[PDB]
């Protein structure tokens, strides 16, 4: 799945996800969000199962983006957890956690949860 | 917070989290889970806000572990999203998503959610 | 939105969600899951904002199902949290938490997280 | 566990959770949050497994609060999903989803995720 994961992905929000999969299980690339306190590209890093089950199952993976680059700092970090599914319509189905740096008093409202679906098209 | 994040962390389950923070916002190290289908150390990678807010707020961060090493493969990947809080009792408060590689029929039950608290002690 | 919420809903899994909305904000009805350790109808209860914002926003709501009826007991309970969106294609977009009764040793893996979208059609 | 669940609970934020458990699996009561856009008591409803496993496991449960009462309307709703654990130090361990009514453009940032622990004391 190293070949299938590597490339440019887009989600339902119009965000752009460019990633290279290493043979070891490494994930490296850049993320560009279409929404939120974000501008241009952001460094991402993550991991994936380099030897997934051969019974029609998807490939587990995850990656992190800290929302600080040369243009902005949203003092937050998102992690995507999900699986890559190959085939004619390859997808990456994820759920995500967005944690914002806060004081201890505001910790209870520091984390957003959501889900993205990434496709190779559009 | 580069100095404060770098080092060995332990959670409420007795898991061991060893990480090096780069000046750029990079996170690299190894994870050892005390529970689940896991044995010995696993490669982790992640990101953190290298220039957090200076108003008593915590530092946002996240990291990924794919549960495959030389000993086992749980065909799953966990991402931790949360914040680092410094001070006399430094903590890393996280919430996590554990996605298991599954078929499309079993996708609905592929992801576990939970929370860990990491301390420098014990 | 009392009229719009009341009725039969279906999700992406083919589950059936029948609910009555009270003028007070009450939600009552039955749930039938197409997947998992579940059979026939299950009692649901929940709440919704009976006076939502009039600026094109959705109506916040939530409901609980304990997976015990006269046929089975999965020793688990799901809560859906999300919003109702009206219009020609009325939807209920949710995220859910499925907690399974476990021992303290297995608490870390007791909770599933996911998302459902409910429509009036199909 | 009907007797054990029924009563007044408090969480780590100092919120107050008063609930009556029905023999059928029903949960009814009021919630008072110590934080957020909330004031005084709010109606809650939920479900619990009335016949849990007798192997030292906890009792699965869930409840919903829509944050509208006679004093305020935060146009949001929280659902708690978790388990009740009996014994000398009875607890209710939960994870929660807080959905805010939003426009379709802001849907991605509509839901907060967190966790509360409820005890009978303090
Ligand atoms: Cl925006
Ligand atoms: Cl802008
Ligand atoms: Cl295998
Ligand atoms: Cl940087
Ligand atoms: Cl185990
Ligand atoms: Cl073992
Ligand atoms: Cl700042
Ligand atoms: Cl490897
Ligand atoms: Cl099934
Ligand atoms: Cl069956
Ligand atoms: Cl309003
Ligand atoms: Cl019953
Ligand atoms: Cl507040
Ligand atoms: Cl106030
Ligand atoms: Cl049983
Ligand atoms: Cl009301
Ligand atoms: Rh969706
Ligand atoms: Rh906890
Ligand atoms: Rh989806
Ligand atoms: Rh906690």
């Amino acid at each position: 799945d190293e070949a299938g994961i590597t490339g440019t992905w887009y989600n339902q929000l119009g965000s752009t996800f460019i990633v290279t999969a290493g043979a070891d299980g490494a994930l490296t690339g850049t993320y560009e969000s279409a929404v939120g306190n974000a501008e241009s590209r952001y460094v991402l890093t993550g991991r994936y199962d380099s030897a997934p089950a051969t019974d029609g199952s998807g490939t587990a993976l995850g990656w992190t983006v800290a929302w600080k680059n040369n243009y902005r700092n949203a003092h937050s970090a998102t992690t995507w957890s999900g699986q890559y599914v190959g085939g004619a319509e390859a997808r990456i189905n994820t759920q995500w956690l967005l944690t914002h740096g806060t004081t201890e008093a505001n910790a209870w409202k520091s984390t957003l949860v959501g889900h993205d679906t990434f496709t190779k098209v559009k």
